[PDB]
């Protein structure tokens, strides 16, 4: 169940409702352990839940964690390095993707450190139409402010030295 280093995976979100949200073709494994995964993904197919699609116009390095309720998409851009994490389920692996629940709420962090909690209205239709239960509530508000803690701390993926390393191994690999 954790992918392999070199591995090209499928990565698909869903929505609480059991719909798929968004899948991306290919994304090629940097780390895999019971915990993390890393990868890399350039010029990749994205499918819609209308089945509408489109491939990425730059490289990305994503983080996923079986134990925190986000996960990290780090994307080079002319003037820096921006971040676009996703509130959602833990990830859990098979053989035909790495799969999670997305919970609406984004936060994206610009080159210059700043970040914003976006979808804040997206999360409230979100949550009745679909009756989150209290417990997913509660865990998701808790982990918006971690994660906002590790923003502030550059822990994990927000670490400048885990850009340097892990952009270096995908240029390599790819
Ligand atoms: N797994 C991924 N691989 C590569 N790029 C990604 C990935 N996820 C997100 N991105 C990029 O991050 C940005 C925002 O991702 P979106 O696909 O817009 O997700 P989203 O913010 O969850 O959208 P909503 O709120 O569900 S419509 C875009 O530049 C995407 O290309
Ligand atoms: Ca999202
Ligand atoms: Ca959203």
């Amino acid at each position: 169940s954790i992918p392999k280093e070199g591995e090209n995976i499928k990565i698909q979100s869903y929505k609480h409702d059991g719909k798929i949200h968004r899948v991306w073709s290919e994304t090629t494994i940097l780390k895999g352990t019971d915990h993390v995964v890393i990868g890399g993904n350039d010029h990749t197919l994205v499918t819609e839940s209308d089945g509408r699609t489109w491939i990425t116009r730059e490289p990305a390095i994503v983080y996923f964690h079986s134990e925190y309720w986000f996960n990290v998409i780090c994307m080079f851009r002319e003037d820096g390095i921006y971040y676009y994490c996703n509130l959602s389920s833990p990830f859990v692996c098979d053989e035909e993707a790495l799969k999670y629940i997305d919970y609406d709420l984004d936060i994206k962090v610009y080159p210059n450190g700043k970040y914003h909690l976006l979808d804040e209205d997206e999360y409230e239709q979100h949550m009745n139409q679909m009756n989150y239960p209290h417990d997913i509530d509660i865990i998701l508000r808790r982990n918006v402010d971690i994660l906002q803690q590790w923003i502030e701390q550059k822990k994990g993926p927000f670490a400048p030295d885990f850009i340097k390393v892990w952009k270096e191994r995908y240029k390599k690999i790819r």
